[PDB]
C-alpha cells in the first residue's frame, strides 16, 4: 500500500504533477503524484502496469498504483522504482560518454521501445503500444547504465485501435512533422509507431552530443535548441519542422569518429518526412547491436 510510504523529497514538477523519492520499509521508490488535470493518463498507465502485466527491463518498474477521490480532494499516486541516477535529461547534463556507455544508453532505450511496439500473442501476453510521448527527460538510467522509460499516460494499443479520451498531448518540441501538419493518419497504428521513432531520433541526437570523440564534446542541449523558444509553441515547430524543413545539426567531429558517424546515419533515417521511410524500432535495435 501507499499507507506506509513517507515523502522525502521532490525530485521533479511538471504540468504532469511532481515526481517525489519516497521511503517504504526503509527503501527508496518513487511515487508519481498527478495533477487532477491528467486522472486520465494516470488510468492508462495503470491499466498497461497492472491489466497489462507489462514488465521488460528496460520499461520503469511498476510497483503499486492508488488513487483516493473524496468532496474538496483527489489523489492520485503511482509507484515505481527509484533510480537515483535521475532522468536521461538531467544525467546528460553532468555527464559525458565514452563509446561503451553511449552505445549501452541508446541500445537499451531502443530494445524498451521495441519490447513496446511488438506484439505478443497468447497467454501472459501483450498488444502493440506506442508510447506518443517519448523524451530525454521520460527515461531514467539505471545503476547498470542502461535506461529505462517512463510515463506511458498517453500509450495507445494495438492488437489482431485503442485510442485513448486524453486531452493531454505530446511534448510539442518532440512532435513529428505529421503530428504537426496534421496529416499523421489517426486511424493507422503504424503512425503512432512512426511518432515514436521520430522522437527517439531526436533523443539519440541528444546523447551523441554528450559522448567524447578525440577530445572533444558538445555541451547538452535540447533538439532544435537553436531555432526555438524554451517551452515551444505548437507553432513555432511548424515552421521549423515542416515549413522550413529543418533537423538537428550534425556537428563536424562526429564524421571523424566511427560510432558517431553510425548514430549520425541512424538519427537521420529516423527524420524522413514521409513516415513510411523511417526505421522500426527492432531495425534500430539490431543496428546498434552490430554497432
Ligand atoms: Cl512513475 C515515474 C515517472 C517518471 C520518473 C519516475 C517515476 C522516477 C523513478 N525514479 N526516479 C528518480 C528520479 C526522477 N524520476 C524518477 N527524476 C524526475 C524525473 O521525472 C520524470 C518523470 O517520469
Amino acid at each position: 500500500v501507499a499507507r506506509d510510504i513517507t515523502l522525502l523529497e521532490c525530485v521533479g514538477k511538471g504540468r504532469y504533477g511532481e515526481v517525489w523519492r519516497g521511503s517504504w520499509q526503509g527503501e527508496n521508490v518513487a511515487v508519481k503524484i498527478f495533477s487532477s488535470r491528467d486522472e486520465k493518463s494516470w488510468f492508462r498507465e495503470t491499466e498497461l502496469y497492472n491489466t497489462v502485466m507489462l514488465r521488460h527491463e528496460n520499461i520503469l518498474g511498476f510497483i503499486a498504483s492508488d488513487m483516493t477521490s473524496r468532496h474538496s480532494s483527489t489523489q492520485l499516486w503511482l509507484i515505481t522504482h527509484y533510480h537515483e541516477m535521475g532522468s536521461l535529461y538531467d544525467y546528460l547534463q553532468l555527464t559525458t560518454l565514452d563509446t561503451v556507455s553511449c552505445l549501452r544508453i541508446v541500445l537499451s532505450i531502443a530494445s524498451g521501445l521495441a519490447h513496446l511496439h511488438i506484439e505478443i500473442f497468447g497467454t501472459q501476453g501483450k498488444p502493440a503500444i506506442a508510447h506518443r510521448d517519448l523524451k530525454s527527460k521520460n527515461i531514467l538510467v539505471k545503476k547498470n547504465g542502461q535506461c529505462c522509460i517512463a510515463d506511458l499516460g498517453l500509450a495507445v494499443m494495438h492488437s489482431q485501435l485503442d485510442v485513448g479520451n486524453n486531452p493531454r498531448v505530446g511534448t510539442k518540441r518532440y512532435m513529428a512533422p505529421e503530428v504537426l501538419d496534421e496529416t499523421i493518419q489517426v486511424d493507422c497504428f503504424d503512425s503512432y509507431k512512426r511518432v515514436d521513432i521520430w522522437a527517439f531520433g531526436l533523443v539519440l541526437w541528444e546523447v551523441a552530443r554528450r559522448m567524447v570523440s578525440n577530445g572533444i564534446v558538445e555541451d547538452y542541449k535540447p533538439p532544435f535548441y537553436d531555432v526555438v523558444p524554451n517551452d515551444p509553441s505548437f507553432e513555432d515547430m511548424r515552421k521549423v519542422v515542416c515549413v522550413d524543413q529543418q533537423r538537428p545539426n550534425i556537428p563536424n567531429r562526429w564524421f571523424s569518429d566511427p560510432t558517431l558517424t553510425s548514430l549520425a546515419k541512424l538519427m537521420k533515417e529516423c527524420w524522413y518526412q514521409n513516415p513510411s521511410a523511417r526505421l522500426t524500432a527492432l531495425r534500430i535495435k539490431k543496428t546498434l547491436t552490430k554497432i
